[PDB]
């Protein structure tokens, strides 16, 4: 289900808890109208791919959680696979976004 | 001198009032590594060409006017020239900052 993140160590603990699992980050904004409009597709994809975990980051209220990161662009979908970052892209792109969970999982 | 936007009112009349001139606006965050990185930079322009505007919006302190002008990315330097945008690029590139200011004034 999409797991709302709101501090650094909840973020960490998700990451730690899916063990062997592909794990997806969106990076979101209140202000980006991009963000906004990817939103269901990813509450979607979360109902669909049972073995992926999905989890939320707004990035206002997780500034430290974003910093660390280095997100440049709203929305950003990090990649994580056992704690390494393994992918990540920018843009509200549905079928880039499904693609890369594909190759990825 | 960067004057610092805290309202839409504020940017609308700011682009009023700049007649003729340049305006260039940084859109920021406070989470931002690139954003922090490029603002004395950016101050130090605004002490250099005096017939250029230069204002800073942080997009969590005006959300409507990050929204109006479809930010993306972190920092975002937007260009207008009496009410219309004329350019637009994002991220920290000093000499191309510059440089688009000597291509529109």
């Amino acid at each position: 289900m999409v797991k709302q993140i709101e501090s650094k160590t909840a973020f960490q603990e998700a990451l730690d808890a899916a063990g062997d699992k592909l794990v997806v980050v969106d990076f979101s904004a209140t202000w980006s109208g991009p963000s906004k409009m990817i939103k269901p597709f990813f509450h979607s994809l979360s109902e669909k791919y049972s073995n992926v975990i999905f989890l939320e980051v707004d990035v206002d209220d997780c500034q430290d959680v974003a910093s660390e990161c280095e997100v440049k662009c709203m929305p950003t979908f990090q990649f994580f696979k056992k704690g390494q970052k393994v992918g990540e892209f920018s843009g509200a792109n549905k079928e880039k976004l499904e693609a890369t969970i594909n190759e990825l999982v």
